């Protein structure tokens, strides 16, 4: 069943996904989220340390996600369903809340010199 959820504050400018998919992410972070790249495009600062670019393979997703939120994106961590991890990438700061036994379809947001927030679409299992 395909839901959303949404992490982190109210600030930034919104920006989205793709559309459809999600083909590939990067972050930038620091004590925070300064930034995420998808699908080669950039949203946020210049803060902080580039990721490397995790791309998906064919039948791979993001089935569970652990994200440190508080007014900005502190961390993200995910894995997927072929058991491949992302990060984690970020701060201790905030508080954290995750996706479990999910599929991530989209992932929107809002960002200035940081990531603000994400709000993540999801089919939730």
């Amino acid at each position: 069943s395909l839901t959303h959820r949404k992490f982190g504050g109210s600030g930034g400018s919104p920006f989205s996904g793709s559309g459809s998919g999600l083909s590939s992410i990067a972050v930038r972070s620091g004590s925070y989220l300064d930034a995420i790249i998808i699908d080669g495009v950039h949203h946020g600062g210049s803060g902080g340390n580039l990721s490397p670019t995790f791309t998906f393979g064919s039948g791979e997703y993001i089935s569970n996600m652990t994200i440190r939120s508080g007014d900005y994106i502190d961390n993200i961590s995910f894995e997927t369903n072929m058991g491949r991890r992302f990060g984690p990438y970020g701060g201790s700061g905030g508080s954290a809340n995750t996706l479990s036994n999910v599929k991530v379809i989209q992932i929107n947001g809002s960002a200035g010199d940081y990531l603000d927030s994400l709000d993540i679409y999801y089919e939730q299992y």
